[PDB]
């Protein structure tokens, strides 16, 4: 039975499960402009919600969706503003000190989005340039460290969410947008002129996405991991990948045209929660 102070206990006592979600993490957790929060990662959230309803024997359990940001996700998680979220949050050692993560659901490389006809081809070209990044992300940490350690004299602009960062680039307020490659492609898919943007540069890091939940809650993590494991090992995860990464997706019916890496296929065979950092 759920111990006091655990998430399942909180949900049962409050009579509702609070699902944190993203507004601009395409195509993981975002608004489809059809009144729904959708995406590859959100699909796991829905599966986890179903598992919770079953586990607690509450078929009519309330489900409340609350938007979160890269910057406020941990503080909101810690005071229980939301119970868990599946989106584009990187699982790393530092964050494990403040939260817990489910088995890995995606892997990304941190790169740059910039104009095709522009002069930015790699990270070295960013010296003395204006670069935008989303507040509270691993890319912001990496970019600031690179700026300091390599004395790049970059003017770093920190935006509230990925769409804001992209629009900063699109409107000429920055020459490049540094972020997880999948997210860069996601913002490009919503651009006024998608073809005008290229993802370039050597990845500054390889990062694993995991649904995030509160730390020291083994029972809720188990429920989430068990749900993820069945989705991945059954072949359902790949079907979700194809839907969100190989077919037209909202809100502009564009295609990500991504391919599932052999590494991801290996993980789907045997799910695990190892932080890549
Ligand atoms: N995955 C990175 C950037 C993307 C995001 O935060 O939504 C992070 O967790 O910081």
């Amino acid at each position: 039975a759920p111990a006091a102070g655990s998430t399942l206990d909180k949900i049962a006592k409050n009579g509702v499960i609070v699902v944190g979600h993203r507004e601009s993490s395409v195509p993981f957790s975002y608004y489809d402009n059809q009144q729904k929060v959708v995406g590859y990662s959100q699909d796991y959230s829905n599966a986890i919600v179903e598992a919770v309803k079953k586990k607690l024997n509450k078929p009519d359990l309330q489900v409340k969706l609350i938007p979160i940001t890269s910057q406020n996700r941990i503080p909101l998680l810690q005071n229980g503003t939301f119970d868990f979220e599946c989106g584009s949050t990187t699982n790393n050692v530092e964050r494990q000190k403040q939260a817990a993560f489910s088995d890995t659901i995606f892997v990304v490389g941190t790169r740059l989005l910039t104009k095709k006809g522009g002069d930015i081809k790699d990270f070295a070209d960013l010296k003395g340039k204006a670069v935008v990044v989303t507040s509270g992300t691993t890319s912001e940490v990496l970019l600031n460290k690179l700026n300091e350690e390599q004395k790049m004299n970059m003017r770093i602009i920190s935006a509230k969410d990925h769409g804001d960062s992209f629009r900063t680039l699109e409107s000429g307020r920055a020459v490049a947008f540094m972020m997880d490659d999948a997210l860069l492609a996601g913002e490009r898919a919503k651009a006024k002129k998608p073809d005008n943007w290229d993802i370039v540069g050597k990845p500054q890091s390889q990062e694993a996405y995991g649904c995030m939940l509160r730390k020291d809650d083994p029972q809720f993590k188990k429920l989430m991991d068990d749900t993820i494991a069945q989705v991945q090992t059954s072949g359902e995860a790949e079907k979700w990948f194809d839907k969100w990464f190989k077919n037209p997706i909202p809100p502009k019916n564009l295609n990500m045209n991504f391919e599932l890496s052999d590494e991801m296929k290996a993980l789907f065979k045997e799910p695990n929660d190892k932080a890549l950092n």
